């Protein structure tokens, strides 16, 4: 078989549980609200990066988060390309109610992996990267 | 870092370079290109599993393949709902030009793993799905 071909059918099985358990916040929303709460304030330029995300569809996730009072996001007054995001209170709540239900579902596929084993399959996904 | 997470810089970067290099053909249809040359005439509902996608996606992926002659279906007389996919000529023509191209980009991110490391990332994957 191909390595990325199992990869796909690794990644589809964990979209299916995710999906299940957070109906209403999908991986990419839920890193993007990571990310946030780890940077508060965090330019949205840098938050593509931060949450392996793209400047387009960064920009219409943040759009649909500010406007269900979950994403705050203020301009630089030299520059209004570039913003700076914060999470709203409902945010904060929306964030930390997913995240032992996003642990969970990475535990019943990372849990099958041995401390060594989850250890090296890290390893081996960065020293495929670029 | 979590391990989920890196696998979608991962799979980003790998996607990145597959839209660079195959412009008209994505890893989802490429897979499913390669499932029915493997097996010609196989039955649409298995199809869903050998390519990796699901009941709707690949209705309207074969839909648009079938609209621009590379793929042909044929119908179960006792139910309708049951179809059976073929390559067309251009359909091979377009499989065959992208096999190379496709093989070279998987080349890029798992060259840089050995062979052990590469058959080994393998069980690892294998292991973790259900």
């Amino acid at each position: 078989n191909k390595a990325f071909h199992q990869l796909r059918q690794l990644f589809q099985q964990h979209t299916a549980r995710w999906q299940h358990e957070l109906p209403d916040l999908t991986k990419p929303q839920y890193a993007v609200m990571r990310a946030i709460a780890d940077k508060p304030g965090i330019e949205q330029v840098a938050l593509i990066e931060a949450a392996v995300s793209t400047k387009a569809t960064l920009a219409e996730m943040l759009a649909r988060m500010e406007n269900r009072g979950l994403v705050r996001r203020e301009h630089d007054a030299a520059d209004k390309r570039r913003r700076f995001v914060w999470l709203t209170a409902e945010g904060e709540k929306v964030l930390a109610a997913a995240i032992p239900i996003g642990d969970s579902v990475d535990e019943e596929f990372l849990g099958r992996l041995s401390a060594e084993e989850q250890e090296l399959f890290m390893q081996l996904v960065r020293k495929m990267m670029n």
